[PDB]
């Protein structure tokens, strides 16, 4: 039970949309370079899967 990007894939993230929510998404694949997750949501209509950058918009890492 770890809410946010635990830098491991299939962590479960706190990604933000939908209900506005950070809700636990989990982590599918990581790109460290660009630093991008390819995350997998649970809710999410359009698509169910996003690259996105941790904390650059709608994702949060882990307590700290």
């Amino acid at each position: 039970n770890r809410p946010g990007i635990t830098f491991e894939i299939g962590a479960r993230l706190e990604a933000l949309d939908y209900l506005q929510k950070w809700y636990p998404s989990r982590i599918e694949k990581i790109d460290y370079e660009e630093g991008k997750m390819l995350v997998h949501f649970e809710r999410w209509s359009h698509r169910y899967d996003e690259w996105i950058y941790w904390d650059s918009n709608r994702l949060r890492p882990l307590e700290r």
